[PDB]
């Protein structure tokens, strides 16, 4: 996250890193056993680790879970970034509780000007490099269609949606893959791709996750 604020420990429950060794990528808890994330995210040896503040530090909370099963989506296209949405399944449940709680899928989509939280542990710089050890945060509203279009001509689906700044200076970033973004209690979309990070009139785009709520719910009753 470029230009954001330090989250507070455990203030963002839903909040997941997926560790292979080290965090690579965000998610979001869904329920009890189930994350969502980017389909980009995609690898195997995945650990889900919830409750975290510190990365790199034991402080307490946390609950590390292997997935025991991840579903990138069928349509996924890896070269368009279209469809980019992937679920894991914890090998355990997880412990519910203040500082790890899933958050809700939407139940309607969001418009633009909507007010969203996008968070993740990835780089803090727009040019060069560093990766926090905390996690941060990132109020943004959600862009107009046309707005999105214009940003990027000939590449926002109707499974796409920008939000951010187009006057640059705020933005998701690289390690930041899959993360939440959640507006008005909803997991409204998931960190999927921009160019650079917090540039002039390149702002995030993010998987619209309300296209994918009947495919999300499904999996899950048979998996
Ligand atoms: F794994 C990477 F690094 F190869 C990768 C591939 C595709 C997409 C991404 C995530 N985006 C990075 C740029 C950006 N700018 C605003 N948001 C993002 C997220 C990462
Ligand atoms: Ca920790």
């Amino acid at each position: 996250i470029v230009g954001g604020y330090t989250c507070g420990a455990n203030t963002v429950p839903y909040q997941v890193s997926l560790n292979s060794g080290y965090h690579f990528c965000g998610g979001s808890l869904i329920n009890s056993q189930w994350v969502v994330s980017a389909a980009h995210c995609y690898k195997s040896g995945i650990q889900v680790r919830l409750g975290e503040d510190n990365i790199n530090v034991v402080e307490g909370n946390e609950q590390f879970i292997s997935a025991s099963k991840s579903i990138v989506h069928p349509s996924y296209n890896s070269n368009t970034l279209n469809n980019d949405i992937m679920l894991i399944k914890l090998k355990s449940a997880a412990s519910l509780n203040s500082r790890v709680a899933s958050i809700s899928l939407p139940t309607s989509c969001a418009s633009a000007g909507t007010q969203c939280l996008i968070s993740g542990w990835g780089n803090t710089k727009s040019s060069g490099t560093s990766y926090p050890d905390v996690l941060k945060c990132l109020k943004a509203p959600i862009l107009s269609d046309s707005s999105c279009k214009s940003a990027y001509p000939g590449q926002i689906t109707s499974n796409m949606f920008c939000a951010g700044y187009l006057e640059g200076g705020k933005d998701s970033c690289q390690g930041d893959s899959g993360g939440p973004v959640v507006c008005s209690g909803k997991l409204q979309g998931i960190v999927s791709w921009g160019s650079g990070c917090a540039q002039k009139n390149k702002p995030g785009v993010y998987t619209k996750v309300c296209n994918y709520v009947s495919w999300i719910k499904q999996t899950i009753a048979s998996n």
